[PDB]
C-alpha cells in the first residue's frame, strides 16, 4: 500500500488582508483538491491539546446512567427527537466506537427552525454540569473556534475556484449553520469485537467502509494514529497522521455545485486496535442554502445540474450514509 501526497498547507494568510498571500494558499488548495482531495491545514491557531484533553476527559468518565440519559433515538425510543445530536452508544462485544454529536449551539427553543420543527434542525443534549464540569462551555467555545477555523477555509476554497472570496462563506452564518462536531472513541479492547470489523474487497480490515461525506467540506482533529485511506484510480493509499494539523477534505456538496470539478473523495478508515479520537467538523450550510452549480472547465461556468437546497441535500445524506454504512 503507497502513501497518498498529503500536502501541509499555511493557513494563516486566509486570516489576514494579504491579497496575494491568500492567492498562494488557494492555488494549494486547488492543486491538493484535484489530486488526492485531502490536505492539512497548518498554523490554524485552535489549541488541539485542550480539544484532545477535555475530550479524552469526557468519554472516559461517561457512565452507562449518562449515555442512556444522553442516547439518540436509535438507541432511545423515548428521545424521538434526538436523530442527531446525542451519544451513539458502543454495544460490548459488538460495536467499538461510541461518539457524542452537537449542533449550532444557536439552536435553542426560542429559534424559529425549532419553533417550525424543520428537519435537522435539534436543541443539542449535554450532561449534567457537576459530572462534567466545564464540558458544556469548552464544547460550545470549540464549535465558534472550528467555525472560525471553517469560515477562513472557504474563502480559500472560493478564491480557488476564481470566485469572490465569500461566496461560500456567505452561506455559513452562525444562526443558521447545520454544521455538527462530532466527538468519536475509537477504543483499544482485547480481544477486539469480530462483529466490529469489516472485511474489505481487496482484503483490508477496517472500522469504517468506503464513502463519501455529507458536507461542504470536512475539518477533521485526529489523533497521532494512522487510519485512513483515500481511494485514488490505483487503489487505496494511506493517510499519514499528523495531530498538529487539521485534515481537510470536501464532501458530496462540493462536487455537485462544482460539476466534480473538486471530487468529494472516496475514503475508509482501517481497523486499527488503538485507543484514539476522530473529532470531525462537518461544515454545513443554512436549511435553505442554495448556490448555483457552475463549472470551472467552461470558459462560461455554465453548469446544467440543478440547484440543489442544503436541506434537501443534508436530510437525504445522512440517511443514505445510516443505509449503506451502518448506524454509527
Ligand atoms: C469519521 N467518520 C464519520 O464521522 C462518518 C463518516 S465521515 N460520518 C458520519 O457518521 C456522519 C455524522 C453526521 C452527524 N451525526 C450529523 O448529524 O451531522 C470516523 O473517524 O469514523
Ligand atoms: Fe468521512
Amino acid at each position: 500500500v503507497s502513501k497518498a501526497n498529503v500536502p501541509k498547507i499555511d493557513v494563516s494568510p486566509l486570516f489576514g488582508d494579504d491579497q496575494a498571500a491568500k492567492m498562494r494558499v488557494a492555488q494549494q488548495i486547488d492543486a491538493a483538491s484535484r489530486d488526492t482531495g485531502f490536505f492539512y491545514a497548518v498554523n490554524h491557531g485552535i489549541n488541539v491539546q485542550r480539544l484532545s484533553q477535555k475530550t479524552k476527559e469526557f468519554h472516559m468518565s461517561i457512565t452507562p446512567e449518562e449515555k442512556w440519559d444522553l442516547a439518540i433515538r436509535a438507541y432511545n425510543k423515548e428521545h424521538q427527537d434526538q436523530v442527531r445530536a446525542g451519544y451513539y452508544l458502543s454495544i460490548p462485544g459488538k460495536k467499538a466506537v461510541e461518539s457524542f454529536c452537537y449542533l449550532n449551539p444557536n439552536f435553542t427553543p426560542d429559534h424559529p427552525r425549532i419553533q417550525a420543527k424543520t428537519p435537522t434542525h435539534e436543541v443539542n443534549v449535554w450532561p449534567d454540569e457537576t459530572k462534567h464540569p466545564g464540558f458544556q462551555d469548552f464544547a460550545e467555545q470549540y464549535y465558534w473556534d472550528v467555525f472560525g477555523l471553517s469560515s477562513a477555509l472557504l474563502k480559500g476554497y472560493a478564491l480557488a475556484l476564481g470566485k469572490e472570496e465569500n461566496f461560500f462563506a456567505r452561506h455559513f452564518k452562525p444562526d443558521d449553520t447545520l454544521a455538527s462536531v462530532v466527538l468519536i472513541r475509537y477504543p483499544y479492547l482485547d480481544p477486539y469485537p469480530e462483529a466490529a470489523i469489516k472485511t474489505a474487497a481487496d482484503g483490508t480490515k477496517l472500522s469504517f467502509e468506503w464513502h463519501e461525506d455529507v458536507s461542504l467540506i470536512t475539518v477533521l482533529y485526529q489523533s497521532n494514529v494512522q487510519n485512513l485511506q483515500v481511494e485514488t484510480a490505483a487503489g487505496y493509499q494511506d493517510i499519514e497522521a499528523d495531530d498538529t494539523g487539521y485534515l481537510i477534505n470536501c464532501g458530496s456538496y462540493m462536487a455537485h455545485l462544482t460539476n466534480n470539478y473538486y471530487k468529494a473523495p472516496i475514503h475508509r478508515v482501517k481497523w486499527v486496535n488503538a485507543e484514539r479520537q476522530s473529532l470531525p467538523f462537518f461544515v454545513n450550510l443554512g436549511y435553505d442554502s442554495v448556490i448555483d452549480p457552475f463549472d470551472p472547465r467552461e470558459p462560461n461556468g455554465k453548469s446544467d445540474r440543478e440547484p440543489l437546497s442544503y436541506g434537501d441535500y443534508l436530510q437525504n445524506g445522512l440517511v443514505s450514509l445510516i443505509n449503506k454504512n451502518g448506524q454509527t
